[PDB]
């Protein structure tokens, strides 16, 4: 009995005055005003039930976002749902009501070197925290970094989001991948599955690039291509990174071109800070073992103004998934998400 822009947007009488903000993958977004806290707030509408990718990426992004508790990861404030599981249809998500996001703002706004160097420094400081549970984003990208009106930052979706796994991470020569292409590390692309901590510091680079220039760094338009662009600028690999690629169809492929020299930073971004350019190319190097891990970057230069590692929290223990949300059922995932949601009922 509340509509807006028609579907139904039904969130009882807690919230009322709903405002679209957007189109979510699974639904509207739109903020409304909070009678409880009497504040404005934002509502994510949830329709994942017809498909079981839907069902996993909801369940994953509810069972993390409820157990994270870090000021630049957004949080659940509630979660709507009906009382039994044979009524649910839609999944109501409440958070906190952000501006806007990195995405729009970069659309039309050029940052200052200031807003570059606090929102990157929040960004890493979320994602020390996610990596210290265990955690991998595997989506980070401009849309996916909220901004408030006082240039808070926390970043959002984790619908990929997965536990790190190393050991397993090695894959053949262009094996398909499920995230944004124009953030995707080049082993993706070569050997791995982006099961390890280092495929999301290169996210990082790619945003801090797309911060300094309001454009996508490497902005390849299909799979194969992400490639070419990567290697256009940061040029040939080493010998020494090609003999890390055991992959002999990926090898060979990086030796079937033609010699790429680097392009340097500075060219590509003659007005930014050159301890900006020194933390890019530490983010953006080829070789996922020797690209920096985040609490170096943290450490880094550009960002003495706010490091500090005594206010970089950690999580209080690593995440773990009961069982595997792939092997699992539509039904299931309904299933497992009707427990995840119960605690937010008057119930
Ligand atoms: N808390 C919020 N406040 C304001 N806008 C939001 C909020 N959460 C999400 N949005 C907007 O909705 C978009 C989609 O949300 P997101 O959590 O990324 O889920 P997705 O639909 O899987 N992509 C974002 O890129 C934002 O512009
Ligand atoms: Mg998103």
């Amino acid at each position: 009995a509340a509509a807006a822009g028609p579907q139904v947007f039904d969130v009882g009488p807690r919230y009322t005055n709903l405002s679209y903000i957007g189109e979510g993958a699974y639904g509207m977004v739109c903020s409304a005003y909070d009678n409880l806290n009497k504040v404005r707030v934002a509502i994510k509408k949830i329709s994942p039930f017809e498909h079981q990718t839907y069902c996993q990426s909801t369940l994953r992004e509810i069972k993390i976002l409820l157990r994270f508790r870090h000021e630049n990861i957004i949080g659940i404030n509630d979660i709507i749902r009906a009382p039994t599981i044979e009524q649910m249809k839609d999944v109501y998500i409440v958070q906190d009501l952000m501006e806007t996001d990195l995405y729009k703002l970069l659309k039309t706004q050029h940052l200052s070197n200031d807003h570059i160097c606090y929102f990157l420094y929040q960004i890493l400081r979320g994602l020390k925290y996610i990596h210290s549970a265990n955690v991998l984003h595997r989506d980070l990208k401009p849309s996916n970094l909220l901004l408030n009106t006082t240039c808070d930052l926390k970043i959002c979706d984790f619908g990929l989001a997965r536990v790190a796994d190393p050991d397993h991470d090695h894959t053949g020569f262009l094996t398909e991948y499920v995230a944004t292409r124009w953030y995707r590390a080049p082993e993706i692309m070569l050997n791995s599955k982006g099961y390890t901590k280092s495929i999301d510091i290169w996210s990082v680079g790619c945003i801090l690039a797309e911060m300094l220039s309001n454009r996508p760094i490497f902005p390849g338009k299909h799979y194969l291509d992400q490639l070419n662009h990567i290697l256009g600028i940061l040029g040939s690999p080493s010998q020494e990174d090609l003999n890390c690629i055991i992959n002999l169809k990926a090898r060979n492929y990086l030796l079937s071109l033609p010699h790429k020299n680097k392009v340097p930073w500075n060219r590509l971004f003659p007005n930014a800070d050159s301890k900006a350019l020194d933390l890019l190319d530490k983010m953006l190097t080829f070789n996922p073992h020797k690209r920096i891990e985040v609490e170096q970057a943290l450490a880094h230069p550009y960002l003495e103004q706010y490091y500090d590692p005594s206010d970089e929290p950690i999580a209080e223990a690593p995440f773990k998934f009961d069982m595997e949300l792939d092997d699992l059922p539509k039904e299931k995932l309904k299933e497992l998400i009707f427990e995840e949601t119960a605690r937010f009922q008057p119930g």
